[PDB]
């Protein structure tokens, strides 16, 4: 079809896999700016101009797993891991808040020692100052969720990486695509506020699973949904790959914005590694979120998911304040509450 004729369906909202891939597959310019502005205005008008802070503190790097995209891979000996004490990460949170973070996300490697019920202690003195917890922890038992939501955890963020089931079992040895879902099913089902999201460029990753990528966000109507550019790390078997697109990638985060126009969507922090303002660029093309990182030195620069990571060099208060000032130079708002999804029910 013509660009025209994509945009008229995806503002119709005939979502078909004919229109998906021939939005992804047109390369025109005027198309792309059409189609960004298009998400642009399905955001502000579902979502509207607050942009939530999420502050993220990656408080172990120690990994169980064998991600063959991830530079914590157990395999990888060329990386000091480390381990913040919980005393260490509630204070961490406590300073978030005094911030003025409204959501505190703990993520970590899957570093068993904290599970399930340190997690849980953790996540106990977090939600007695009056906040939102997001957990990012991996693949773990129904039971360890269980424990977490009882402690009070309100949302949890399991990106589903590639729908694509060949795919996902290779690029992550130890586990499957029926289980990632498994456990997004479970999250759900527990009453977590549940994010999913894949990365872009995948090395054998086409544009057929792309387009399956964003079919799946569709059927399952994830609150949140989380997408970043593929980025190669040296110490890992794609070290030689080549990155994700970063317009192809902003092309995901606006057909999300546009397949699911109430859900929480970030600018990721691979967005402003792969291009430098790539967050700011994806803020104006369907994000509404942003997670400026709050962990702290010496621990920040040891978190190597990929190479290049932003904001590992700058004082470890920066981030919120940082953040702060994109929203207002991009003439957006604080988010004021949590900044929980808030469904508009539709036809
Ligand atoms: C209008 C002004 C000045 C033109 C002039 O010098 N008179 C020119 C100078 C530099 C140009 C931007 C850069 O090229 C980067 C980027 C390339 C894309 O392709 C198109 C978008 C974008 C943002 C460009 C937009 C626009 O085109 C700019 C601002
Ligand atoms: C800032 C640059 C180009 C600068 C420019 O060229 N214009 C700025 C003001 C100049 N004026 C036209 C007002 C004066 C003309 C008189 S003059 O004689 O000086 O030419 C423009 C050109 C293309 C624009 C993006 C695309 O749309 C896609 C997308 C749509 C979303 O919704 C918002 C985000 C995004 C990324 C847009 C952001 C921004 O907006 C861009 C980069
Ligand atoms: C942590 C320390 C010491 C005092 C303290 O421990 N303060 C707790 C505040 C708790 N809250 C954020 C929930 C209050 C919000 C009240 S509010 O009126 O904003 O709704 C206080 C003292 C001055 C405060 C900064 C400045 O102000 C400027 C700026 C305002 C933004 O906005 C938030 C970010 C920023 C950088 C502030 C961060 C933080 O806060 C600072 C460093
Ligand atoms: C200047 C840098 C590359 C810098 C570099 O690494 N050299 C390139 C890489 C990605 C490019 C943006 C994306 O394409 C999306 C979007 C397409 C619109 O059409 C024009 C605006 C916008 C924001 C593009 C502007 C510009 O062109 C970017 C930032
Ligand atoms: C201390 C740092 C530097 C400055 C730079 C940008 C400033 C924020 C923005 O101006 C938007 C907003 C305006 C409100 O009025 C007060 C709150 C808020 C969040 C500002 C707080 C503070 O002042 C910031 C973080
Ligand atoms: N090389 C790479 N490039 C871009 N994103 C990567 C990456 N390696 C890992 N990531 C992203 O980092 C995210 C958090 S990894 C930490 C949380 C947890 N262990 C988990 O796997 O869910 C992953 O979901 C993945 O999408
Ligand atoms: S993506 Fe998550 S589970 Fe996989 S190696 Fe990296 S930290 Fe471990
Ligand atoms: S968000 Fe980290 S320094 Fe700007
Ligand atoms: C992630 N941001
Ligand atoms: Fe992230
Ligand atoms: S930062
Ligand atoms: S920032």
């Amino acid at each position: 079809m013509t660009g025209r004729e994509i945009l008229e369906k995806l503002e119709r909202r005939e979502f078909t896999r004919e229109v998906l891939k021939e939005a992804l597959s047109i390369n025109d310019r005027g198309f792309n700016e059409a189609l960004f502005k298009l998400a642009d205005e399905i955001r502000r008008k579902y979502v509207g101009d607050e942009v939530h802070i999420r502050a993220i503190i990656e408080f172990s790097n120690v990994c169980r797993k064998n991600c063959l995209y991830c530079g914590l891979r157990r395999d990888n000996k060329n990386l000091k891991r480390y381990r913040m004490t919980p005393e260490e990460i509630v204070e961490r949170a406590r300073l978030a808040v005094q911030f003025g973070a409204k959501t505190i996300v703990l993520q970590s490697g899957e570093d068993p020692y904290y599970m399930p019920d340190v997690i849980s202690d953790i996540v106990k003195e977090i939600k007695k100052m009056g906040v939102a917890v997001t957990l990012s922890l991996g693949e773990w038992p129904r039971e360890y969720y269980e424990k977490w939501k009882e402690a009070g955890a309100d949302r949890y963020l399991l990106r589903h990486e590639t729908a694509n089931p060949v795919l996902h079992r290779k690029l992550r040895p130890d586990t499957s695509f029926e289980n990632r879902l498994n456990c997004l099913l479970t999250l759900k089902e527990l009453g977590y506020e549940t994010g999913a999201g894949s990365m872009v460029g995948l090395p054998g990753q086409t544009i057929d699973d792309l387009v399956d990528d964003l079919l799946f966000l569709k059927e399952h109507d994830f609150d949140m949904v989380g997408i970043g550019p593929f980025i190669p790390h040296p110490d890992t078997p794609l070290a030689n790959e080549k990155k994700g697109d970063f317009t192809l990638t902003l092309k995901m985060v606006a057909l999300t914005r546009i397949l699911l126009p109430d859900s929480n969507i970030p600018a990721t922090t691979a967005m402003g590694t792969i291009v430098p303002g790539g967050r700011e660029i994806t803020l104006r093309c369907g994000a509404n979120v942003i997670m400026p990182n709050w962990t702290p030195s010496p621990y920040r620069q040891l978190y190597q998911l990929y190479p290049g990571k932003i904001c590992v060099f700058e004082k470890d208060t920066a981030c919120i304040p940082c953040v702060m000032k994109m929203i207002e130079l991009l003439g957006r708002k604080p988010g004021r509450d949590w900044g929980g999804r808030k469904r508009v029910f539709e036809t």
